[PDB]
């Protein structure tokens, strides 16, 4: 019993973190096979960031302008290429720790683990959701760039996020491992606005089910509702609209708990119209939307990874 | 910027998790050098648990009644011993992944990372605090026993907790790596009451400072209080009394933020007397007491390992 924000074990990712230095800049990179992946703005200086011409800036760089360090091992760079906002340094040694991996571009509403790193050294791990507006609410200081987010499925690391920048609101933005940002953001030293955000309605319901699984039930109504009228209540409160595809995903949780998706929606309605009364659900005074249906199940059924 | 519950990187611990099987029971164990550490109740059957005589029960076991597995490697057991509530199986192969490690009994109020494991396979990592009543609020299912909690200093893993049981309230209890429980608990299939809890006042203050570091300041008052009067307000609300040693530990946070410990206590008074008005601090509608002053500094200054 009990229910926590839980990150994946970070071992397989730790063996892939190096420090990349270009000129005065140093940030983190991801060492897979004989390629190191890092944010392209490692080639910019202090001024370049205002509006960099990266193609021009990278043309002025050669292979030996890059120092890649895996602990104390010095990898020689033997080729360099720029894919979208990601720089790829081809090195001479294939990382012996390379796990089975994929590159994956995740959908809004999905979750992943972040291994926050500084100078190529892991500092901590935590779980995040890709918000509907393509930002994340994490913990990154100067030098955290090139820290990566990932999911582990059995034996395979799925990398989905590489950190690039922080916004004025204090949320975070980055790219997939192919270098394309999530959201409308660009890698220049500018103030950029993410969208209005919305609450991930499907995740909020998966967490209410997690709550029921774990003995919390004070919020369960008798009343029921309709997918159409609930969405009228969703939109008034900034929740992404609940689709029938969402009902079917929520299906095994609705099934395990014996509580119809529609019925749960009505309990959610009252919570939204009526607040929480100074009460708590799974130790929070707010509705949590950073657990997917799959995260609830994996945690509530004890999934492990090889 | 930003402030999250952050676990330590779990790599060094992952290479230490094995699965221990005795008879029908299988739980996790911790493999360091030529010794495997696991909860002693792996010796017990379904019925033994009601009130086991562990000495008698282990006397009936021999080395070969233990199957220890590190993935597929079958370690052979060449000696077994019982230290408090912990069973030590001496094996023939020293774990080659053994990191630099210590065994540490943490004080209440301190925090640590938990690598939740099933069948000797890591499943997830999260951060926890040892409550003042010597329980933890975690996520453990059947078979999570022998999962361990730890801190990483730089190179050195400090093991401080091994999981043994869940309580009726849904909180969790266990031992240090020497086998002595935290709290008044015993390893038998009984319903056991943890004490009244209290809120870790020093941690709540450190989190309010973390809030100030990260731009949240709506709770800062001009009013000030005194250590004596604040405690009369802490007690009415079930907050661990604040000592002068606490003020001094909070000292560099109080210093970084230019806000006197005393003044912050006053803002906390009003938060306690007045609620939060439907507002939030670092993304929560509650006062958070599971961050030590050191956790705030580590996170807000980027410490690595
Ligand atoms: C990379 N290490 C990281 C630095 C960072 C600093 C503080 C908090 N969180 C962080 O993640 N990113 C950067 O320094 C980027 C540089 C690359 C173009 C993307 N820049 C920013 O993150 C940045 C710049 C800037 C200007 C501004 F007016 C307002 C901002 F929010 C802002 N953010
Ligand atoms: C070990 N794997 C783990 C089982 C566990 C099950 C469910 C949720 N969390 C868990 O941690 N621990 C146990 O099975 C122990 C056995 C050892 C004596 C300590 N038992 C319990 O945790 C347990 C027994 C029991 C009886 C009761 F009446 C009320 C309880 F809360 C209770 N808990």
């Amino acid at each position: 019993s009990g229910f926590r924000k839980m990150a994946f074990p970070s071992g397989k990712v730790e063996g892939c973190m190096v420090q990349v230095t270009c000129g005065t800049t140093t940030l983190n990179g991801l060492w897979l096979d004989d390629v190191v992946y890092c944010p392209r703005h490692v080639i910019c200086t202090s001024e370049d960031m205002l509006n960099p011409n990266y193609e021009d800036l990278l043309i002025r760089k050669s292979n030996h302008n890059f120092l890649v360090q895996a602990g104390n091992v010095q990898l020689r760079v033997i080729g360099h290429s720029m894919q979208n906002c990601v720089l790829k340094l081809k090195v001479d040694t294939a990382n012996p720790k390379t796990p089975k991996y994929k590159f994956v571009r995740i959908q809004p509403g999905q979750t992943f683990s972040v291994l926050a790193c500084y100078n190529g050294s892991p500092s901590g791990v935590y779980q995040c959701a890709m918000r509907p507006n393509f930002t994340i609410k994490g913990s990154f200081l100067n030098g955290s760039c090139g820290s990566v987010g990932f999911n582990i499925d059995y034996d395979c690391v799925s990398f989905c996020y590489m950190h690039h920048m922080e916004l004025p609101t204090g949320v975070h933005a980055g790219t997939d491992l192919e270098g394309n940002f999530y959201g409308p953001f660009v890698d220049r030293q500018t103030a950029q606005a993410a969208g209005t955000d919305t609450t991930i309605t499907v995740n909020v319901l998966a967490w209410l089910y997690a709550a029921v699984i774990n003995g919390d039930r004070w919020f369960l109504n008798r009343f029921t509702t309709t997918l159409n009228d609930f969405n009228l209540v969703a939109m008034k409160y900034n929740y992404e609209p609940l689709t029938q595809d969402h009902v079917d995903i929520l299906g095994p949780l609705s099934a395990q708990t014996g509580i119809a998706v529609l019925d749960m929606c009505a309990s959610l309605k009252e919570l939204l119209q009526n607040g929480m009364n100074g009460r708590t659900i799974l130790g929070s005074a707010l509705l949590e939307d950073e657990f997917t249906p799959f995260d609830v199940v994996r945690q509530c059924s004890g999934v492990t990874f090889q």
